[PDB]
């Protein structure tokens, strides 16, 4: 990725089709309004920064919350979330613990540097276990593709389901698609490589699922937005709950798109494609389906891997 632009809320550039892969897409200092974030020191476990909309989701409110810490208000997690956690562990390693508040709330935590990040969202899968040698028995990369599209779409129940593949230079192909009924095909059409762009597809590597569940969703700020832990932006690329980036959502809307999830095909530490899905309604994808497609994403990965490095014989 070329050198990124400051933030907007650092006075940085705005985004046009000609600046595009220097958008600081994972420090957006806000977040999709479907769940609350808190940002927490590494060892003290102070809450330091908060999404001024974790009131409707933690019951008592900024005003009285960003004082005591997270041994104070999550005793049962604490402990075992430092212990999952610990300081110089990978970027995408996370804690996950259900919890409710009074109900039901999923707990996502993950560390970077020194600070832990803290999402939380409304909440309450072996279908998958069977379409499983469907993978394994199809024929080619091509059969391969579309049932591994069919799957996902049967699990998560999207509108459209797409395997979209990189080409050596970057510009991607939509190989499989599987879609409701009525829908002009994507299924061969080829897209330019700024579609999605070096820093995207950087992020992409090291954080395999990212959505947007409303795509007429305004973001909701971190307060303060800077890590009071280095007054600096935080960093979002590892936060499902993340903003996505303004333009992004353009491209989606134009398209009658309300809800977006993708998933990432990873061939040797190389990203080989997406499992992209688009649905026409703002939709949240539970996180235990969520889950379910991480590790598809996993499978189908090294699905590929075999599959295609044996286009040989
Ligand atoms: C720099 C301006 C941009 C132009 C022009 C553009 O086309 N994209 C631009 C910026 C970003 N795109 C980002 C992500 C992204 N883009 C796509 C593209 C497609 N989706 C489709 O369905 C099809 C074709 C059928 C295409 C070509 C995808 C799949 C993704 C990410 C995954 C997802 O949202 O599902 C992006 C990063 C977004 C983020 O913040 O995560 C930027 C900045």
């Amino acid at each position: 990725p070329l050198p990124f632009f400051p933030p907007l809320y650092l006075g940085g550039p705005e985004i046009t089709t000609e600046n595009c892969e220097r958008e600081p897409i994972h420090i957006p200092g806000s977040i999709q309004p479907h769940g609350a974030l808190l940002t927490a020191d590494g060892h003290s476990g102070e809450v330091l920064q908060m999404s001024l909309n974790a009131a409707t989701f933690l019951g008592q409110e900024p005003t009285v919350l960003r004082g005591q810490t997270l041994a104070a208000l999550l005793p049962e997690q604490w402990p075992a979330l430092q212990a999952a956690l610990p300081p110089g562990c990978p970027d995408a390693l996370q804690y996950r613990a259900t919890l409710d508040w009074p109900g039901h709330l999923s707990l996502t935590v993950h560390r970077v540097g020194e600070l832990l990040i803290l999402e939380f969202e409304p909440t309450e899968p072996h279908a998958l276990r069977n379409a499983m040698f469907a993978l394994e028995s199809a024929p080619n990369l091509r059969a391969l593709a579309e049932v591994a599209t069919q799957t996902v779409r049967e699990l998560t129940g999207f509108d459209r389901v797409m395997l979209y593949k990189f080409a050596p230079d970057a510009t991607g192909e939509v190989i499989a698609e599987a879609r409701r009924e009525g829908l002009h095909a994507f299924l061969g059409h080829r897209f330019p490589a700024s579609d999605i762009p070096a820093q995207a597809r950087a992020l992409y590597t090291r954080h395999l699922l990212r959505l947007t569940a409303d795509t007429r969703a305004a973001a909701v700020p971190l307060d303060p937005v800077l890590n009071t832990q280095t007054n600096a932006p935080t960093p979002l690329g590892g936060a499902v709950l993340r903003a996505t980036s303004p333009m992004h959502m353009q491209y989606l809307r134009n398209m009658g798109v309300g809800s977006s999830l993708s998933v990432s095909v990873v061939v040797g530490g190389q990203l080989w494609g997406l499992i992209a899905c688009h649905h026409q309604t703002p939709y949240v994808l539970p996180p235990d389906l969520r889950t379910t497609l991480e590790y598809l994403g996993r499978l189908l990965s090294l699905q590929v891997q075999v599959k295609e490095a044996h286009h040989h014989h």
